[PDB]
């Protein structure tokens, strides 16, 4: 029911070193608790402490993260239910980092046992093998889009054509969700039929440079696996049910005065904010229990209604900066993650 939030401290980054920042946040996971100095270079002591459902520091590993969140995700998954975990932060944190991921050097190790992977490369293997071991008849579908500049783009679409504005619609047969018209959603059989799909989606994700992350996304990513699964009861009853599972990478929030965002980057960035603050807006109105949600202001939470208060599954990671640098920013994701965790939904088998 209600969402779940947890909090991803990323390690301090050469840049923030360089530029002799401090540390102004403390993670307890014990406690489950973020604390924030807030003071300046003049208090050094006044904190502001946030609680949530779970709390990573520094040190944690990608492995750390996916047993921790994902694996008790997948198996609700298997159940029938329609789940969502998107990464929400200052761009720089470790959205991307913590959804996908990277390789470590050399191959010293295959996709799924690499420590540097991300939670999509370890679900997708991860959904194969608890299926096989489940013993159910499924069949599993993938899709990845963009959402550019409140446009939607096909990221697996195999054809040299330049891509088309993808529409969205209503679900007709489903009052809970939509319907991007013209999306590819590929069978896939194995983790190897969808790591070949997956890295070559992810490698046209918009990613440009800025100030703030040479490697920074420009769009929000949404990957989708859906599962048909049907089985049959020792009682000789068949029961078909449908599983889904949304892993968003969300762009981040962007100051342009230290991106230093020109032109088109400062386009995407605008497109970005305003995304993110109609997201905010969704996330407030549901904690205030306010009669209006404003999820039609953006195709980003049309794509996350049923996500934000819905009949979906959801958790949130919120993905922080330890540096004294990013005192607003980290404080404006605790703040809205923490709102978040007060959101109830309804879960429901399919
Ligand atoms: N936990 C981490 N450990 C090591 N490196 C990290 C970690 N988190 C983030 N990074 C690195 O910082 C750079 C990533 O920024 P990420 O790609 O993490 O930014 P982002 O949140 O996707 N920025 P943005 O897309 O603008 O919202 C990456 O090259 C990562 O390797
Ligand atoms: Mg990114």
């Amino acid at each position: 029911k209600n969402i779940q939030v947890v909090v991803r401290c990323r390690p301090f980054n050469l840049a923030e070193r360089k530029a002799s920042a401090h540390s102004i946040v403390e993670c307890d996971p014990v406690r489950k608790e973020v604390s924030v100095r807030t003071g300046g270079l003049a208090d050094k002591s006044s904190r502001k402490t946030y609680t949530f459902d779970m709390v990573f520091g520094a040190s944690t590993k990608q492995i750390d993260v996916y047993r921790s969140v994902v694996c008790p995700i997948l198996d609700e998954v298997i159940m029938g239910y329609n789940c969502t975990i998107f990464a929400y932060g200052q761009t720089g944190t470790g959205k991307t980092f913590t959804m996908e991921g990277e390789r470590s050097p050399n191959e010293e190790y295959t996709w799924e046992e690499d420590p540097l992977a991300g939670i999509i490369p370890r679900t997708l293997h991860q959904i194969f093998e608890k299926l096989t071991d489940n013993g159910t008849e499924f069949s599993v579908k993938v899709s990845l889009l963009e959402i550019y500049n409140e446009e939607l783009f096909d990221l697996l679409n195999p054809s040299s054509d330049v891509s088309e504005r993808l529409q969205m619609f209503d679900d007709p047969r489903n009052k809970r969700g939509v319907i991007i018209k013209g999306l590819e959603e590929i069978t896939v059989h194995n983790k190897d039929e969808v790591y070949q799909i997956l890295e070559k989606g992810a490698a046209k994700r918009t990613t440009a440079a800025t100030l703030m992350n040479a490697y920074s996304s420009r769009s929000h990513s949404v990957f989708s696996v859906t599962i048909h699964m049907k089985e049959t009861t020792i009682d000789g009853e068949e029961l078909v049910k449908i599983g889904k599972l949304n892993l968003v990478d969300l762009a981040g929030s962007e100051n342009i005065g230290r991106s230093g965002a020109v032109d088109k980057r400062a386009r995407e960035a605008g497109n970005i904010n305003q995304s993110l603050l109609t997201l905010g807006r969704v996330i407030t109105a549901l904690v205030e229990r306010t009669p209006h949600v404003p999820y039609r202001e953006s195709k980003l939470t049309r794509i996350l209604q049923d996500s934000l208060g819905g009949r979906t599954r959801t958790s949130i990671i919120a993905t922080i900066s330890p540096a004294s640098l990013n005192l607003e920013e980290t404080l404006s994701t605790l703040e809205y993650a923490h709102r978040a965790k007060n959101i109830l939904n309804k879960p429901e088998v399919n």
